[PDB]
């Protein structure tokens, strides 16, 4: 083995709302016990940066260490396609190990968002399925949530993005509710957040 | 480096259709380039059964070969949860790497199949989307297809299976047709194959 590096990007929600603070997470794994001195170097677009908050190595069950540095990125810096490079140098490795991560290259396409009622055959048991189709968006970074009457609906699952034929992405959100509420006539909302949307937000609803 | 070994299961369609041939495959990546020899014995519930038509070694770009064995398996055996073990006897291995695979354990659940038509929001565009919701099935091994008037429709994408709240699986399949064809009045039908289906096959139909 040896020390291995993993670079995870921010959560799509984090970069689309100036409210949150998107961060890029470099994690060093299997740093050995003998020499566990690990240097972190951070570059944005090749230019070295130093506002990264490296954090105290945590020793693991396997008598192996694991360090994490967190670089907070600027929302527009991520959406303007900057490239974040985590360099990790260690005494137990032939050369420093590099990793770079970015938003997917390409032209952002805007998600179409529709809402699909339950079919009749399903209207036969306790709960039915309200479907939110989101298609035609690029890149795949996206967030989906449901609510109705202002409060969050929680019994819902969202499939991962799928590559469509034209090269954009689609997904579905399925929200499961009691057939009562569906037959009552309550309206439910599928809310989508994506960088190619005005205000990074749209909302589409659905009721009897 | 060294010789990593990966095992893969049959295609779901293959194990449900006596017509088709289901087979397990043992991949061997990053093979020594300065010793390149490999063995395989193959066991079903322990008992060696040897049939591994080792698809004659092949070569990939990066100093690395890729030998591959494939063993036929009985249809009912795989659905009866027997374990297929690939023991890649390699003499340049520190020790013989062993790996096992079996169908998911658990009580099979029958998929429910619902046809959802396009939204009217969607009807503006040159192509609309027909949705086949497939939910409630276990295990996740499943196959979805689209066809029109007995002939295969092919411009469709299917999301992977997703674990739902009750511990079953669901997915969705999207078929894209030019509004012309939908607006006339054609029937499109979504056919699903799953182990808990009568004859491993159902089909629900959709039309204007
Ligand atoms: C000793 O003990 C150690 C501790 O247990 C053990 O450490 C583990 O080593 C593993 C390697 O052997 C390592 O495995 C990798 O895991 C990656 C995913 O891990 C995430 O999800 C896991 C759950 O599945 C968690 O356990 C992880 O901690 C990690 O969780 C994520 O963590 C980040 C950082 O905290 C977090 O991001 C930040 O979240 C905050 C919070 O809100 C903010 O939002 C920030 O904005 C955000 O940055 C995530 O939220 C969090 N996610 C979740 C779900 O919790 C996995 O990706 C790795 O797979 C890649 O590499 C393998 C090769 O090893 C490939 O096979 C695989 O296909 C992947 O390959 C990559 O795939 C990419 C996409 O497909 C592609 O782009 C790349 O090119 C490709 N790279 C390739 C092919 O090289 C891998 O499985 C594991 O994480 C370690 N555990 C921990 C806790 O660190 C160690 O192994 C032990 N040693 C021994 C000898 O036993
Ligand atoms: C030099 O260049 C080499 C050539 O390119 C390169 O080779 C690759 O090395 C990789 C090793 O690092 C290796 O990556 C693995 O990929 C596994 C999945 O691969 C499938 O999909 C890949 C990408 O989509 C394809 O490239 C593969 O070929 C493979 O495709 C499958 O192939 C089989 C056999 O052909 C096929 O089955 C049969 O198919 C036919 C029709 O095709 C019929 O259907 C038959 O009936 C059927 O049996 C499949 O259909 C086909 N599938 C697809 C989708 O096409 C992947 O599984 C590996 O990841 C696991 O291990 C890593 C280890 O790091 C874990 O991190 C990761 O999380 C996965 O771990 C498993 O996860 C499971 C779920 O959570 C869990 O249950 C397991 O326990 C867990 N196991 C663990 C943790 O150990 C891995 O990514 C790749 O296969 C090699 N390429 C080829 C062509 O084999 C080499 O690396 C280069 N070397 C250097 C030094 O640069």
């Amino acid at each position: 083995g040896g020390p291995s590096v993993f670079l995870f990007p921010p959560k799509p929600k984090d970069t689309l709302m100036i409210s949150r603070t998107p961060e890029v997470t470099c994690v060093v794994v299997d740093v050995s016990h003998e020499d566990p001195e690990v240097k972190f170097n951070w570059y944005v677009d090749g230019v070295e940066v130093h506002n990264a908050k490296t954090k105290p190595r945590e020793e693991q069950y396997n008598s192996t260490y694991r360090v994490v540095s967190v670089l907070t990125v600027l929302h527009q810096d991520w959406l303007n396609g900057k490239e974040y490079k985590c360099k990790v140098s260690n005494k137990a490795l032939p050369a420093p190990i590099e990793k770079t991560i970015s938003k997917a290259k390409g032209q952002p396409r805007e998600p179409q968002v529709y809402t699909l009622p339950p079919s009749r055959d399903e209207l036969t048991k306790n709960q039915v399925s309200l479907t939110c189709l989101v298609k035609g968006f690029y890149p795949s970074d996206i967030a989906v949530e449901w609510e109705s009457n202002g409060q969050p609906e929680n019994n819902y699952k969202t499939t991962p993005p799928v590559l469509d034929s034209d090269g954009s992405f689609f997904l579905y959100s399925k929200l499961t509710v009691d057939k009562s509420r569906w037959q009552q006539g309550n309206v439910f909302s599928c809310s989508v957040m994506h960088e190619a949307l005005h205000n990074h937000y749209t909302q589409k609803s659905l009721s009897l």
